[PDB]
């Protein structure tokens, strides 16, 4: 047996648009297909497993079909094409893989003009049982290096374009030098640095001049690129170098020129600039030892620190083809065309620091930085250096687990000026689109939430004209003038007309959505992904704002960053939504550690923080956003000296009388003076010994409260306050070009919040039980909760409230309404040795309640539990957040208390559980895997739902008997009548072996739990007189003989015996991380309502008549009548078919009696085995084709599982004649007579036993009176009829849906195509138990 595997991974540059891609994946005959996705780029990481049989010289021979399809609402899909290469290609591929290769998709006459498409595919051929070399993760680092399959036929690309990459200048470079060379001269440290660009698209490689000594250089040249016109590879990897003679190329930097932003399927080539590009990797101070950060310097990570900036412009020739002429100067019209994209603007910020929490870490001053660009770097040498840090802060404990920093009213604040282009006319349009794409997503959630939810039609029609009325608004946004604003590109102007073009197509197909359509279920999907046409109206290449990148520093080591992307804090004077999103508004940012692209099992601190970023020529209206008043405190000292036995201001010997805080440089009260915009406040005071001396051991040394026997010097303080006098306002902290500013809150606002923690699912195993103790650290800013630790499980219900009271936040509540701060929750596994292990953690926010009018009660979600990267669990939480008014009045009624300060989620709150009875027929186990290459022997069940655990009587032989002696298991689980909160259902099997191990060896889920609430009278004249075939009415049928159904399909597909699978419905099993099968479970469920009092016991079971249930031997009888429409297999062009049976054990090959040259083999044969049932259930029949001379082939086989047939309600073991008959063809061969078996089927079906009447005449049975006489009304009876209890009884058994005689036909499926039906035949199966005795006459 041999293996083919197939992924698709990516797609990117599908052709068309408005476009719905979908993948149908075909091996071999083998089709299935994949899901349906939004846009022009998809992302797919689906993977299909096929098998074929072959013999390797014909393996070779098939082809892989990866065809591609764009999917339509009211239309069938239309073929888009692709390159489909055969196994022997791969097979030729060392390792027999081309993995990760891309792929083209290609019309078949019209694949010269260019590619439609690319799609990352992944193949391997291998062997049955074998192993792959291991594949796993997302990069794009592999792209158009000849990893797409080239040389397709006719389809070669237009390998003609021409990339002219004009390269411009670069600045704010930073040191990558030890700058040994300059100052042994002991002098320029900021100009250090020999830049040169990479420049690398698709494997090709070119490098630009070398300027040396010079971080702000100039190239002006021009590199050459030749690629393909479609190209996969998305972006040209610009990666600044440093030069060095003794040592590899330092990383500077590295920024992406992305080229899809810009395309249309209408379109034109790639351009872009003249605009700045900012380059991103490790913090900016150079260090004699190696940089352990030098991995985001390569584009690893999203770099933690600004590295300078280049500008750049792209065009493209189709023409030139330059094999030499790779690097040319800029002409110089170019040159002074240039400068029009270089005029700066001046730029001010402002950030007022609102909280720090979460902290870990107590030891040692706290502060924070924020730096856009190079500007505000303290490192950085720099006249009159920036106020671009906050003041020095210590941690204090909140209680119980965490820290916070005790800013409280007075909070700090960083002002800072900066120098950029004015790009305003780009940004404005950026976050106007972001502005349109997140009303988009929230109306889009508003619409799931009302269909998840099922409100009522009016509420949903109107949020849904309240969508389209939003989009029909702000999709009449003009775009920004792009004339006289001197840096307009040429991709601004181009970028301008498709952005114009999209939004008039978007904003006439919103009024079409108006006027034509009610059908609010049909629209969504063209919604979904109009907002995945505003993602791409949205972003840029252009972005040449740096991000304002906000650290943290412990002392003088920096520990935490983040970055904010400059446009949503960008002021402009256009508009409000021109405007950015957190632009003067307040924000939560989790900072994280540099090497880590996400925070994992520590976040740093909580940093909320309040960025105004903008025009200075416009920085007058901060006071619209402002909030507060700003303060800053002019300082003077005096210092005094213990000489002879008394303080004095004399004898100060390199200090002064009046000075500052270290007594060096002389100060006095005039010396700084508030400057324009400002005014003195109030008159200098002494600000706290109650006199204000602060003594300290030595001169100019730490300063503390009180006179110690050490100390023999001494301070103390005066402070006068300055604030914004006229209406210049707060934007006068820009004027101060540096003294301490900080924002003095006049009034404090109080908080309470409940989190409601009701349960977890899915949480890690960190215990070795394979189970956990998990509790939970609910905190929210300066205050922090522990939860309860539930022992030894993996769901937890919690079933509590964390209630924090008292929790201060200053600002205005408008200002907590639009930007609530994250409530985040930190799950460990409680280990009663040593440290506690990191689960996981929940971020989301809370609903803030400002008054009583937001009173909606808050429904828990499912909000994910990060760990590492991935989800690894989910959380059922929720949380309020409320104005506390006048002694908590309008707070709600506390929950209440299952233990002393202890409280459970209240009634609304928790998931509405009611009793349920979930009943387990937990019957046997089959098709079992070896685990670590031994077999199984001791199995037993165990039942999970919700935490409650039931447990099954262990096998002592799987192999003899794998039935379980404990046939019905209880387990009483209080279950959510929702949906969402209901927990899966989770089977666990353990296996008895050495060591006194507890493995698992086996494991299942469910979600689906909604479900379990004159003639020679022989056969072939009978068969031809149920038939009709022959003689349709003639004297045979006239004898009235028992007519038996011939039936088309399968038993399983007929609905009315339910498949035989009803009272063994079947389930599949799983093992390992990843995986397979291992194993298949089969028993019915029954999830039903318990009565609601916990007290009562068990209501009646619903599994009351199990039978024999240790395995019996059984005689079995096969009878095969015709075979219809066989495959040939020979050289004659036909076959000569027979009969091939495996039971376990016993093979019986039926050689010598095939029917030679025929596509329709009559066989009429009769086949007697006897197998142990129910361990040799599978009944192979296979039909092999005859040949004196070669090997037989294998026209087609089915499988036939005759436990199913025998444990069935329906009775299929035995087909039941019409009337009752003792002699002849019609002879009663069932063991159990037809009375017997109306009183078994009457126990099987939980009906009352049948009441026969005193000669047989009358039944009574299910509720219903029988008669003889409703039958035998004009029906031919003839001498093989017997008694008339039996006669009667077999016509309820026919009228009740017990199986009667059929001749059923079933598909015949080979090894290549196993689902499509290779030939018919016919076949009816005889199941008897020797239990109940011998059967009957065989039949011939
Ligand atoms: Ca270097
Ligand atoms: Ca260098
Ligand atoms: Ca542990
Ligand atoms: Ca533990
Ligand atoms: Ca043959
Ligand atoms: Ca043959």
């Amino acid at each position: 047996d041999f293996q083919i595997r197939v992924r698709v991974i990516e797609g990117r540059q599908l052709s068309g648009n408005n476009i719905r891609p979908v993948v149908k994946v075909h091996v071999c005959g083998q089709t299935h297909r994949t899901r349906i996705k939004r846009g022009n780029n998809p992302f797919f990481d689906e993977l299909f497993f096929y098998n074929v049989n072959m013999t390797p010289s014909e393996l070779m021979d098939e082809i892989i079909s990866i065809r591609v399809y764009n999917s339509h609402s009211l239309r069938a899909d239309c073929l888009m094409g692709e390159f489909k290469i055969d196994v022997g290609f791969v097979y030729d591929e060392p390792g027999h893989a081309v993995m990760r290769k891309w792929l083209l998709l290609n019309d078949p006459e019209d694949t010269s003009s260019g590619s439609k498409g690319y799609m990352k595919v992944s193949m391997f051929v291998l062997g049955t049982g074998d192993e792959p070399p291991p594949e796993r993760r997302d990069r794009d680092n592999d792209s158009d290096d000849v990893e797409s399959n080239l040389l397709l036929p006719a389809g070669i690309a237009l390998r003609w374009v021409t990339f002219l990459l004009k390269i411009y200048r670069a600045e704010d470079i930073p040191q990558m030098d030890d700058a040994f060379s300059q100052t042994v001269k002991e002098i320029d440290k900021k100009n250090l640095v020999d830049p040169f660009v990479e420049v690398s698209f698709a494997g090709k490689k070119v490098c630009t001049n070398i300027i040396e000594k010079n971080a702000n250089p100039e190239w002006n040249q021009v590199v050459n690129l030749q690629i393909k016109f479609p190209s996969v590879c998305e972006k040209i990897k610009l990666t600044i170098y440093d030069w060095d003679r003794l040592t590899k190329n330092d990383v500077v930097g590295t920024t992406y020129l992305h080229l899809s932003k810009i395309a249309a399927s209408v379109g034109f080539v790639p351009t872009f600039g003249p605009c700045y590009l900012n380059l991103y990797g490790s913090p900016r101070e150079y260090t004699g030892f190696p940089d352990p950060y030098d991995e985001l310097n390569t584009g690893k990570g999203e770099g933690v620190a600004y590295r300078g900036r280049i500008l750049v412009e792209l065009a493209t020739f189709l023409e030139k083809t330059p094999p030499d002429k790779k690097l040319e100067p800029i002409s110089n019209d170019d040159l002074l065309v240039v400068e029009k994209y270089q005029r700066r603007r001046k730029y001010s910020l402002s950030a007022v620091f609102h909280s720090a929490t979460m902290l870990q870490d107590v030891g040692e001053a706290i502060q924070f930085e924020v730096s856009i660009g190079n500007y505000g770097n303290r490192f950085d040498t720099t006249c009159k250096p920036l106020a671009s840090t906050t003041q020095y802060s210590r941690a204090v404990f909140d209680g119980n687990y965490y820290y916070y920093l005790p800013w409280a009213h007075t909070k700090p604040v960083v002002t800072l000026t900066s120098y950029w282009e004015d790009i305003s006319h780009r940004l404005d349009a950026v976050n106007t689109l972001l502005a349109m794409a997140e009303r988009l997503q929230t109306n889009i959630e508003a619409l799931k939430s009302g269909i998840q939810g099922k409100i009522p039609a009016n509420q949903l029609a109107e949020l849904w004209l309240k969508l389209i009325d939003e989009v029909i608004e702000d999709t009449r946004y003009t775009l920004p003038l792009t004339e006289g604003k001197a840096n307009v590109t040429v991709l601004d102007t181009q970028i301008r007309k498709l952005r114009s073009r999209s939004l008039s197509q978007i904003h006439e197909a919103a009024v079409r959505m108006r006027s034509e359509a009610t059908d609010v279920k049909s629209t969504l999907a063209e919604i979904e992904d109009w907002l995945d046409k505003l993602m791409q109206l949205t972003e840029e290449p252009q972005n040449s704002m740096p991000d304002i990148i906000i650290w943290m520093i412990r002392g003088e080591k920096r520990l935490a960053y983040a970055r904010i992307p400059a446009h949503q804090v960008l002021y402009s004077t256009s508009g409000e939504n021109a405007s950015g999103k957190y632009c003067g508004k307040t924000q939560t940012i989790f900072l994280k550690y540099p090497q880590e692209k996400n925070n994992g099992p520590k976040v740093p601190v909580e940093l909320r923080v309040n960025i105004w970023l903008g025009l200075s020529a416009v920085e007058k209206k901060f006071n619209s956003f402002a909030e507060g008043t700003f303060t800053v405190f002019a300082e003077m000292y005096e210092n005094q000296a213990l000489m002879f036995g008394k303080w004095g201001t004399s004898g100060l010997v390199g200090r002064h009388k009046f000075s500052d805080v270290t007594g060096k440089i002389k100060l006095k009260r005039e010396f700084f003076l508030p400057p324009k915009g400002w005014e003195w406040e109030g008159e200098w005071i002494v600000d706290p010994d109650q006199e204000g001396w602060e003594y300290a051991s030595l001169i100019g040394w730490k300063f503390h409260w009180k006179q110690r026997s050490s100390d023999t010097f001494r301070r103390r303080r005066w402070r006068r306050k300055m604030a914004p006098s006229e209406t210049h306002g707060a934007a006068a902290i820009f004027k101060l070009e540096t003294p301490i500013v900080s924002c003095n809150f006049d009034r404090v606002y109080i908080y309470h919040l409940r989190c409601y923690v009701y349960q977890a699912r899915n949480l890690l195993a960190l215990d070795k039980d394979s189970f956990s103790d998990p509790y939970a650290h609910i905190c929210f800013l300066h205050r922090s909760k522990t939860t309860e630790i539930i022992h030894s499980t993996l769901n937890p219900t919690w079933d509590q409230t964390i209630i924090f009271d008292e929790v201060e936040i200053y600002g205005e509540p408008q200002t907590v309404l639009q930007n609530p701060p994250k409530v985040i929750m930190e799950l460990f596994d409680n280990d009663q040795v040593g440290k506690d292990e990191f689960l996981g953690r929940s971020i989301f926010s809370p609903v803030v309640k400002l008054n009583s009018e937001m009173d909606i009660t808050p429904k828990l979600l499912w909000h994910p539990v990060m760990n590492g990267d991935k989800a690894c669990g989910d959380v059922l939480v929720t949380a309020e957040l409320i104005l506390r008014g006048k002694d908590g009045s309008n707070l709600p009624i506390l929950p209440p208390q299952r233990a002393p300060n202890l409280y459970m989620v209240p009634q609304g709150i928790r998931p509405v559980v009611q009793l349920t009875a979930i009943e387990i027929l937990a019957w046997g186990l089959r098709n079992m895997k070896n685990f670590q290459m031994a077999s199984i022997t001791s199995p037993s069940l165990v039942v999970e739902c919700g935490g409650e655990r039931v447990e099954s009587v262990v096998i002592k032989n799987l192999k003899k008997t794998p039935n379980f002696p404990s046939s019905v298991l209880f387990m009483k689980v209080f279950l959510p009548k929702e949906e969402l909160y209901m927990p899966p259902l989770v089977i666990k099997v353990i296996d008895h072996r050495q060591f006194g191990r507890k493995p698992v060896v086996g494991q299942c889920t469910i979600e689906r739990l909604d479900r379990f609430r004159e003639e020679i009278v022989d056969w072939w004249s009978k068969f031809y007189a149920s038939s009709g075939e022959h003689e349709k009415c003639g004297q045979y049928i006239q004898k009235g003989y028992s007519k038996l159904k011939i039936y088309n399909c399968e038993l399983e597909n007929v609905a009315e015996f339910e498949g035989l699978t009803d009272f063994s419905d079947t389930f599949k099993l799983y093992r390992g991380k990843s995986p397979s099968v291992v194993g298949e479970f089969k028993g019915s469920f029954r999830i039903y309502p318990l009565p609601d009092d916990p007290s009562v016991p068990a209501p009646p079971r619903q599994f009351r008549e199990l039978p024999d249930s240790v395995p019996q031997e059984c005689t079995v009888r096969i009878y095969i009548v015709r075979g219809l429409e066989l495959q040939p297999q020979d050289n004659n062009g036909l076959c000569d078919p027979y009969i091939k049976i495996t039971l376990g054990k016993k093979v019986i090959e039926d050689r010598d009696h095939y029917i030679p040259n025929t596509l329709n083999p009559v066989f009429g044969r009769m086949y007697e085995l006897s197998c142990y049932l129910p361990q040799e259930k599978d009944l192979k029949i296979s039909v092999y084709d005859y040949d004196t001379f070669t090997r037989d082939e294998k026209v087609g086989e089915t499988i036939i599982d005759l436990e199913n047939r025998f444990l069935s309600r329906f009775g299929s073991h035995c087909g039941i004649p019409e009337e009752y008959c003792v002699s002849g063809v019609n002879t009663w061969r069932d063991q159990l007579r037809p009375t017997q078996l109306l009183q078994n089927v009457a126990r099987f079906k939980g009906f009352p036993q049948p009441i026969l009447s005193e000669d047989g005449s009358r039944i009574r049975y299910g509720g219903r009176d029988y008669s003889l006489d409703e039958f035998e009304a004009n029906k031919i009876l003839h001498q093989h009829l017997g008694a008339p209890e039996e006669r009667l009884a077999l016509h309820i058994l026919r009228t009740q849906g017990l199986v009667p005689e059929h001749v059923e036909t079933r598909t015949l499926h080979s090894t290549f195509q196993p689902n499509i039906s290779q030939g018919k035949l016919q076949m009816w199966v005889d199941v008897f138990p020797k239990s109940l005795g011998p059967p009957g006459p065989p039949f011939n």
